[PDB]
């Protein structure tokens, strides 16, 4: 591995495609080495642009503009910090001589729930819920009958919930189809003692595995996440064999954030992230490295070794729902402190709800650094 | 606590008077909080630059350029990365309303030696090597006289190291005192004897003053080329050092990180200097705390509590410092620089003539030795070329 020095004619240059805050840590792990940083997004002033080497403004989810970006910038790595861009061009790109991080079909196949729920279950052979596919309400309609209820429906292109239903009533078919707009998937309930996303790196030594990480979420956004997840190593050995299969299966460098259910003994794969994780957050406090600067690791071809955790540690968002386009944020010295710290975005305005920082606590217990993670992240007083 | 949103109207502004690497995290830090940060130094291209929201290029030393930029910028803190700035200016424009931290009077004392000797020795009467100042050659020698052989001349206002000279006899007075006058008055102090040297980063903040753990450190030609945490130190000693950490912050006033560097000898400390700033040395902490140098800096500046301070165990920092002459340094071997408890950080200086730290590896251990073995193996596994 060699690095130029950034602004430099030999500079390294790596360009970010989303630039929310995950793309912002990211940015910053890049910029500890000296690495030239293009952040890219489809508005001004995103997190990762304050702390780029400079940015560009773009439909990312337009091919054309993208190769135009591209082209322009030069990269040495393209980096999908969202799930939203035009995989297409990625592939393409690639073909033609691009590095796509961690490859351009592993972003491909995640972006749509068929491709990755096919390879997993199908010709990995992995646990997974119950599934079918179909692409009409009538489609939908007899599938939902195919699962039963209870049951999940979700557009092959959805995120964060977008256009998600849960579905236990016939009523809600009505609403439900309509939601989820396109095509779908439809899934068989799962009841497990509780979820983890297992962070995977994929890199030159090979793959390792940060501690689980359990989370609560809420309405389709994660609100603490917690770090380890308590489980059997029974349970832990068989999540980290899922991971390592699906994560090979993909390809490419990168740290990947793997879905799995836990009931007891028992593990079912759910989904992967070829890219950091909003839950991975709680590895900013956690571990020696975190998340994104595993990821970057990763990506330029560097050895990872191992993953130091901390003890008992937890994030919780600081999510205010209001309109505004010069947030301030007061109370802050109730927020900090002792084994805890806070990130505030950089967002340039918000509309409704939105995630404009993160609270990040350790503490003697799991229980316990939730509480104070919680309790800070509550102390911040959003004005607008 | 009040915070803006950087880039809007209320905006909380941060200025960097000097963009190295130290400002480079400081910059980061505030960044994190969604400070907005203005990069300035006397080049382009500064470390703190490439993390900076905007960034100018001005002659520092220059108070009425100083001016310029803050009224142009209109920050509600100035962040001195470096000792030399117009630090009258910086009186003046805090009497004007500016926060400077820590403190302007802080920056005054500490830019020339013998503002801060003096006051160390003879105000705060603390422990500190014999010295005299001199502006003269014939009074530099009447100095190295009454003072003894061997003795150390530095020029007033200097930092790494530069055009100083360990003075062992009189054959090098002639030579030393030029050199003195490549890197005005200086200082001629003697020399102590200790067992080992520390740096004690103590952060002075809304709720008191807050000491990490001793920062022990290794210079050569009186630049810092490995720094460990934590040096082993009697409860005696630890206790005197604290002493005198705590007097000097408190005599230099504001809040911020200092870095404060003390001689041990056994169980008796004597007090050298301090940079009311973070402190080259205490880059260790980018791998050895929660929070590191620069994350407890801006916590304290920004008026919010430190709380406490978590040590994860024996690390330790070792410079990148090669030599050459280029305008498009590279880094080669990377791969074998970085792995299980290894890390390092690579600067991003636009140029390099000569010697210049371009970078630092750092390293955890069940021990400082080891720890030391692998942030040297690291940053010499680099292969820098240009
Ligand atoms: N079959 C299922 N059984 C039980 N719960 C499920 C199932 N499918 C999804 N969930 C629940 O829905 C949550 C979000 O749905 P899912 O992870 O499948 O996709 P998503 O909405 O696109 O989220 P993301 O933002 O991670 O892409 C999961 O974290 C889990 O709590
Ligand atoms: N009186 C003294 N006795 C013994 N050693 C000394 C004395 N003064 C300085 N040194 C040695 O030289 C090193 C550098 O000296 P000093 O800190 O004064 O220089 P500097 O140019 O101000 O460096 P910087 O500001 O970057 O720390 C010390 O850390 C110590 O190793
Ligand atoms: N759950 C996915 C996730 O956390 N994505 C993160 O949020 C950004 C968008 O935030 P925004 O919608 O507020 O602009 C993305 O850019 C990414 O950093
Ligand atoms: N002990 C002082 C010290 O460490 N100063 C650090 O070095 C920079 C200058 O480096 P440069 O000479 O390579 O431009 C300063 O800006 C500061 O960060
Ligand atoms: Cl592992
Ligand atoms: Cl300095
Ligand atoms: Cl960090
Ligand atoms: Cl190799
Ligand atoms: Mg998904
Ligand atoms: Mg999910
Ligand atoms: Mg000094
Ligand atoms: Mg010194
Ligand atoms: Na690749
Ligand atoms: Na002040």
């Amino acid at each position: 591995t060699l690095l130029g020095t950034a602004l430099r004619p030999a500079a390294t240059r790596v360009m970010l495609l989303g630039s929310g805050e995950l793309g912002k840590e990211v940015a910053i792990e890049c910029q500890r080495l000296g690495v030239e940083v293009i952040a890219v997004d489809r508005y001004a002033d995103a997190p990762a642009m304050h702390v780029a080497h400079r940015s560009h403004v773009i439909n990312m989810l337009d091919g054309d503009a993208l190769r135009r970006v591209v082209e322009l910038e030069k990269p040495h790595y393209i980096v999908p910090e969202i799930e939203a861009i035009a995989t297409d061009m990625l592939i393409q790109l690639e073909e033609e001589g691009l590095n796509v991080v961690p490859c351009a079909r592993a972003t491909k196949l995640t972006m749509n729930r068929e491709g990755i729920r096919r390879l997993a279950a199908e010709e990995l052979q992995l646990p997974t819920s119950t599934y079918r596919f179909a692409d009409s309400e009538s489609l939908f309609r007899e599938a939902v009958a195919d699962i039963g209820y209870p049951c999940i429906v979700k557009p092959v292109m959805s995120s964060s919930g977008k256009g998600q239903t849960f579905i236990r009533s016939a009523e809600q078919l009505a609403q439900a189809w309509k939601y989820a707009q396109g095509r779908v998937i439809v899934e068989g309930v799962v009841k497990f003692d509780f979820e983890i996303t297992l962070l995977t790196v994929s890199a030159v030594d090979g793959v390792h595995f940060c501690a689980p990480v359990g989370h609560r979420q809420e309405d389709g956004d994660y609100r603490e996440s917690w770090q380890p997840q308590q489980m059997s190593p029974l349970a832990l050995e068989r999540a980290q064999e899922i991971a390592r299969k699906v994560v090979l299966a993909l390809g490419g460098y990168g740290l990947f954030g793997v879905e799995l259910f836990v009931c007891g003994d028992e593990v079912i794969f759910s989904e992967v992230s070829p890219r950091p994780h909003d839950t991975g957050m709680v590895t900013l406090i956690s571990q020696d490295l975190s998340e994104f600067a595993l990821h970057v690791r990763a990506f330029l071809g560097l050895p990872v070794g191992g993953i130091r955790q901390y003890g008992p540690a937890a994030s919780a968002v600081i999510l205010p729902q209001l309109t505004s386009q010069n947030v301030t944020f007061d109370n802050v010295q109730n927020a900090v402190g002792a084994d805890l710290q806070i990130r505030l975005f950089g967002k340039p305005e918000i509309d409704g709800s939105r995630r404009l920082g993160v609270a990040l606590a350790t503490a003697e217990s799991v229980v316990d650094a939730i509480e104070r993670a919680k309790h800070a992240a509550g102390q911040v007083k959003v004005q607008g």
